[PDB]
């Protein structure tokens, strides 16, 4: 659910997750996905195509268990839609820290987002 | 949709939304609705309940008009749904404007959202 992938991005980046990516860019945060504008903006969009391949799950409200094993986000023991989506939210916290190098704070609350470019498919 | 709203809250208390109320207590922003933890929390409370009752069209997705007029949130007629909606958004937008004097800060980001006590039936 929303909060294991709060609680991931938190644990791998360090930031305050909804404050930094709660509206970033195209594709971080509120409503889907659109033409990036960098790095950090293409976890989400990442994240986002990842979703898509769910079925038999609601990655917004399921919630799923994990664990902090050696500072590493362990997808735990769920069931097949839960355990491929711990994974989808393990992969955007690990790529939201990779990409801290690039995060610009100028995109952090994007209220232009319903006019970002039409995303192309996954 | 989550533009007019966030973009009423701006307007009315003058905020950055999504910073000031996008996971607030146990019922603005992110997630459901829960025991409410002051005036403020208790306004998004008062919102939810407002978008459960809708019908005809998606609260956080369609887009409507409305207009600012001598500093008045003026509902455009739209449809019957986006009208509702409209008066929805702009209802909160005052409401957390009315309750910025005891709006606090330590509720501003509650990633224990999920553990609120439960809400009443709206
Ligand atoms: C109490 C519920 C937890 C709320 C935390 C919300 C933080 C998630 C925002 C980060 C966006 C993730 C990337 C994406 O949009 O796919
Ligand atoms: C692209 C537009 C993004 C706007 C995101 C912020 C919208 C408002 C957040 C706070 C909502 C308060 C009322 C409620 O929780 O029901």
């Amino acid at each position: 659910s929303l909060f294991e992938l709060g609680k991931m991005i938190l644990q791998e980046t360090g930031k305050n997750p909804a404050k930094s990516y709660g509206v970033y860019g195209c594709n971080c945060g509120v409503g889907g996905r659109g033409k990036p504008k960098d790095a950090t903006d293409r976890c989400c969009y990442v994240h986002k195509c990842c979703y898509k391949k769910l079925t038999g799950c609601d990655p917004k409200k399921d919630r799923y268990s994990y664990s902090w094993k050696d500072k590493t986000i362990v997808c735990g023991e769920n069931n097949s839609c839960l355990k491929e989506l711990c994974e989808c939210d393990k992969a955007v916290a690990i790529c939201l820290r990779e990409n801290l190098d690039t995060y610009n704070k100028k995109y952090r609350y994007n209220y232009l987002k319903p006019f970002c470019k039409k995303a192309d498919p996954c």
